[PDB]
């Protein structure tokens, strides 16, 4: 495998769990960073390596990024809508570790609202969106091979692999299943065509 | 009222660098205080005078402010996530020096968090915001002609000189390009109309 060792940040989350499951099935050697209180469920797929720590600690991020071929970022705040910098500060640490360890490919999830008219972002989501904006700027300015994944509403529909990928603009549907979103994150590992672009995956489930 | 000589503090930062470049291109005679002169560009527009020193050192500040017509403040301490007084202590040194040398005009950047509810501030940004508030009070209480510039998110969009400025309140957009922010800092040197006001520059970027 050209890309074989990957770090996943946010593997315990909604999209992270199915991205991990798909990655292990596809043959990836996956390292995860998990917070001490929230390990992966006993019964799910097992990653190759587990680092227990916090994306806010450079040391823990360093341990997770060392030796990888690529990084997938699915960080979030589990529907807590309070003001936060955990995603942008975590991205700062990931960028610094990637530069220090010679890793170039990062596929990182923010949100479709970064392709919206900002005056139409729902105010309830503005605080989280503000940190997505901060995070995207950190990654865009890094100079790394950065795929900016900007999905609409993440749903519970099936894995299809049949979704539309819209480049640098809003796509034709307003939903992507968490399984398809994880499928796309992994697809981004084996092609350079989305590097330096914003990508909006969306689908109609029928 | 005619401003030819200015000091810029924070000239090596994100906004400082483009403010400096625009100031030099426009004809200002620019003095900068830098801790490390290698962080200034070797090419293109260069300041007329470089003082090497620290805004925490009153003598370094005094030498920067001497002979100026106005002062631009673009200090920041982005890494400080716990109580910090660098900006407010710097502002105290700047105010004392301006008074000692008869400089009457200061245009200083804090943040639009000073116009929003305090619960909007992410926990890790509370220390910087608290010190922005401390710096703002120092400048308001000085009796100097003070334009408070309180920008939203600072982006990297090209210079567009077409932004909106909202007075003593927040405006419709929540982004300002660093280039447009620098452009507005310099515009504040050419008029009295913003003295004693808070200003919110923002724009929609096409
Ligand atoms: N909700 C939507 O419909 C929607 C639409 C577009 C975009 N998005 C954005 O898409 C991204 C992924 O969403 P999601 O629902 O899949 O994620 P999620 O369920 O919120 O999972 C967040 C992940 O980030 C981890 N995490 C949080 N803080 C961490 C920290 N300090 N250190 C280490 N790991 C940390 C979490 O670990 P723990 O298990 O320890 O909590 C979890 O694994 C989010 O940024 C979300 O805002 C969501
Ligand atoms: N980033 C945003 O979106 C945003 C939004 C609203 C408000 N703001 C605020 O806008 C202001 C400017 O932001 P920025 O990103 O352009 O600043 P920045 O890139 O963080 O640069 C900070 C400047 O302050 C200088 N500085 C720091 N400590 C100093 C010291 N002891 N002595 C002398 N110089 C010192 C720095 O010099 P060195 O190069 O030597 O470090 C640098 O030139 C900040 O106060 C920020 O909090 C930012």
């Amino acid at each position: 495998m050209a890309v074989k060792k990957i770090a996943i940040f946010g593997a315990t989350g909604q999209t992270g769990l199915t991205t991990l499951a798909q990655a292990v099935q596809a043959g990836y050697e996956v390292t995860v960073l998990v917070r001490d209180s929230s390990r992966l469920p006993s019964e799910g797929p097992r990653p190759a390596h587990v680092v227990v720590g916090d994306v806010l600690q450079a040391a823990d991020v360093d341990k997770t990024v060392a030796g990888q071929d690529a990084v997938i970022v699915l960080l979030g705040t589990r529907n807590d809508l309070s003001p936060t910098t955990v995603m942008s500060e975590g991205a700062r640490n990931i960028v610094a570790a990637m530069k220090a360890h010679g890793v170039d490919k990062v596929v990182a999830c923010t949100s479709a609202f970064l392709l919206w008219d900002p005056t139409k972002v729902p105010p309830r989501l503005q605080a989280v969106t503000d940190d997505h904006i901060r995070m995207h700027k950190v990654l865009r300015e890094s100079g790394l091979k950065y795929v900016a994944v900007m999905p609409p509403h993440i749903g519970d529909q099936p894995l299809t692999g049949a979704y539309t990928v819209t480049l640098d603009g809003r796509g034709p549907s307003r939903v992507i299943s968490k399984h398809d979103l994880g499928h796309f994150m992994l697809r981004c590992l084996t092609t350079d065509e989305y590097d330096g672009h914003s990508t909006y995956p969306s689908h109609q489930y029928q």
